[PDB]
């Protein structure tokens, strides 16, 4: 605002689990902010969203990121995490920002499962939000759990079995459930404001497929395909997502 | 079970909200379990709720029932319950009903929301219920939400408001942005098994449409239009709604 600038933690509450964010404040008393949501097993703080959070504030946009439930300093289980309820903490996270006096316009801002979460909570909320930013946003966890094949890890989808082992972790078979019937384009397509879509070529993990979807199904839609970049725009690549995401913003 | 018949209290977590519930314990080392989930502003503990758990009991099919988040004597603020955070409460008893290794087959049994949140539960474990009944299932609060009238409280359907009084008490936004593009027929629908749907014709609540609508789209159901029941099935209609939903779980 006029007197702070910096980085403040937050904290907020969703049903009985404490959500752990962190805001970037920058100058000005009017300002927008935008709302930054991470990926599937990611966390608020990957070099990505930092230096999204970092370029915007550099342009006095104001931004917070939360940890989901189940990741980061959030409370929860991950077993217990499924699409839908992190938009249910999409959703506190937008309360807090909505009644905050300093903010004009609300962006959002989504990488991967994040981007899922952000597409969907902005057709809740195509009233208020005012653009929407989607780095390789995860639409095909849908498809993949309808096969029965999520990321290399393959179960019946017929009979999806209580949980699933996935790497170091227990994916909860309920998360599953939901995603083979998630209606992601449905909702995501009611927000007709603008839409910026940047997906890497070599993204092995959610094809770009998922995002010239996207780009057929939004009124209003920009798409930026990387050359080469990967599903995270590591290194040589982040900049491509930082500065289209920066540029869209303002 | 062979040896303990009546009811207990039991208590289960879901995010950090504690759900509490009534077992209703029948004789036999193996028995069928009905899950019954009541409706909007309701309770677990209705009449009707009470005779259907006692009629079951006395044809040796145990029950449970839960007070939804937000309402009786669970956690959580009623202005921050959904339809859909109410479908997480039903799977969060599910898991405890589905690992118990007395339950051969379950049922699920659901009153006007309660419908609405067994419809969808069912539709997203249709390898795992083997019957449902739906008692004046509110399917046309989704309806309603995009007309922007709610139980004649009425508001602007694209823009609805923060919160929204209701009676004594305040319902949440968010609940009436989530109705408006629940896909409660589509869920619903992709149970095949057997479906018993009841409804009262001077139902004022939930139109017996709503009913019908079911029965067009289920693979397996049976309609019954009580003549002259209401919403609740109260008074001389309870024992309809009673006697038909114990006569088809057996
Ligand atoms: C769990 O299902 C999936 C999720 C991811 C998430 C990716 C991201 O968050 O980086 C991608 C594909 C899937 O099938
Ligand atoms: C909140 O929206 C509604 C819910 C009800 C619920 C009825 C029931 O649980 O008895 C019916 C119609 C509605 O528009
Ligand atoms: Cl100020
Ligand atoms: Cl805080
Ligand atoms: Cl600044
Ligand atoms: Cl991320
Ligand atoms: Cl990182
Ligand atoms: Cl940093
Ligand atoms: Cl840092
Ligand atoms: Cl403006
Ligand atoms: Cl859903
Ligand atoms: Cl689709
Ligand atoms: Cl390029
Ligand atoms: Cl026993
Ligand atoms: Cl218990
Ligand atoms: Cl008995
Ligand atoms: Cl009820
Ligand atoms: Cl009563
Ligand atoms: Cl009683
Ligand atoms: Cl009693
Ligand atoms: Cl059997
Ligand atoms: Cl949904
Ligand atoms: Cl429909
Ligand atoms: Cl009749
Ligand atoms: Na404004
Ligand atoms: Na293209
Ligand atoms: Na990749
Ligand atoms: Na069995
Ligand atoms: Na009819
Ligand atoms: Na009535």
């Amino acid at each position: 605002n006029l007197y702070f600038q910096g980085m403040a933690t937050i904290t907020l509450e969703r049903d009985g689990l404490q959500l752990v964010g962190t805001r970037e404040e920058p100058f000005g008393e009017i300002y927008d902010m935008a709302i930054i949501f991470h990926g599937f097993t990611a966390n608020r703080n990957t070099s990505l969203l930092r230096e999204i959070a970092n370029s915007l504030r550099d342009e006095n946009i104001a931004s917070v990121r939360f940890d989901f439930n189940g990741h980061g300093d959030s409370d929860g289980k991950f077993e217990n995490m499924t699409v839908l309820n992190e938009i249910e903490d999409a959703n506190a996270i937008l309360n807090y920002v909505k009644t905050d006096p300093h903010v004009r316009n609300i962006y959002l801002v989504g990488h991967a499962q994040g981007g899922v979460v952000a597409s969907m909570l902005a057709g809740l909320y195509p009233d208020l939000i005012k653009k929407v930013v989607l780095l390789a946003p995860a639409a095909t966890l849908k498809g993949d759990a309808l096969e029965g094949n999520t990321q290399g890890v393959t179960y019946n989808p017929d009979h999806i079995p209580d949980r699933l082992p996935f790497k170091d972790l227990t994916l909860g078979g309920f998360y599953l459930r939901i995603a083979q019937q998630l209606p992601i384009y449905e909702v995501s397509a009611q927000f007709t404001k603008p839409v910026c879509l940047i997906h890497g070529t070599d993204d092995t993990v959610v094809s770009p497929n998922a995002s010239k979807k996207y780009d057929q199904i939004y009124q209003n839609s920009t798409l930026h395909l990387i050359e080469g970049a990967d599903h995270c725009f590591s290194d040589s690549y982040q900049k491509n997502a930082v500065n289209l995401t920066t540029d869209f913003l303002q």
